Formats: C-alpha cells, structure tokens, sequence
C-alpha cells in the first residue's frame, strides 16, 4: 500500500522528464542493466481525457529501445492502470510539476514482489532536493535496491 499525490493535475506533468533515482522492493528488479524494471522515462504525455502516455528508454535486444506505456485513469485519484514491463499500476506520489516528480508501478497480485519507483527530474543536475523527497517517500517502503545516477548518465542513451 502506498501515500499519493490525491491532489494530482495531470495536464501539468507534461513534457521532458529525466530518471535521477530507481527504488525497488525485490533486488532482482533493478539488479542489472537488463532487469526488467530498469527503465529511463523520457517523457509523460497526458491525454485531453487525463490518461498518461509514458516514453521511456529500456536495454532490450541488445540496443537502446524506445517504449510508451499507456496509463489509463481509474476510479482512484493519482492510480493509473497499465499492461507492461509485466506491471498494472502506476501511482504517482508527490510532485512539483517543475522540478521532481515520484511515481512507482507494481503488480497489484505481488506488490512486494513487484514494486519500483523512480524520481523524475526536469534538468539534469544531481537534484539534491528531488533526491531527499525521494528518501522521504522511500521512507514508508520496504525498499532493499536503490540506484542513483549522475547528471551525465541522465543525457545518455539509457544511462551509458
Ligand atoms: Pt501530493
């Protein structure tokens, strides 16, 4: 279970966004450049209907490929539903619109099993204040892997 962003204006996520820092409940998740929640987003798309289109940056078949991911809006406020990276929510926590934002995705049938999140930054720099929102919201979470990227590998074809 999960503390989200209730207040969510979803027209304002729009546009660049770069992955700073990955957190997972499971090692396995996040423990190669190959793993299957290892993901660079690129960019969120909100639709005119308040559905999410998610750009992202994933080591596959030996190439940086390019997914989107569609999110579509439930009942739930900040809860979007998904088929992808073998996940079916989204859930953003906390956001700025202008500097951070917080999401993770998990498989509602093995949220422990399943659950990654990510801090998304704007603009390149080492976001020391995206970063400790991040520690914040990874306070509440039984996360046991946490990555971290430089401002370098954000500018780069899935992170070097
Ligand atoms: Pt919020």
């Amino acid at each position: 279970v999960t503390q989200t962003m209730k207040g969510l204006d979803i027209q304002k996520v729009a546009g660049t966004w770069y992955s700073l820092a990955m957190a997972a409940s499971d090692i396995s998740l996040l423990d190669a450049q190959s793993a299957p929640l290892r993901v660079y987003v690129e960019e969120l798309k909100p639709t005119p209907e308040g559905d999410l289109e998610i750009l992202l940056q994933k080591w596959e078949n030996g190439e940086c490929a390019q997914k989107k991911i569609i999110a579509e809006k439930t009942k739930i406020p900040a809860v979007f539903k998904i088929d992808a990276l073998n996940e079916n929510k989204v859930l953003v926590l906390d956001t700025d619109y202008k500097k951070y934002l917080l999401f993770c995705m998990e498989n509602s049938a093995e949220p422990e099993q399943s659950l990654a999140c990510q801090c998304l930054v704007r603009t390149p720099e080492v976001d020391d204040e995206a970063l400790e929102k991040f520690d914040k919201a990874l306070k509440a979470l039984p996360m046991h892997i946490r990555l971290s990227f430089n401002p370098t590998q954000l500018e780069e074809q899935c992170h070097i």
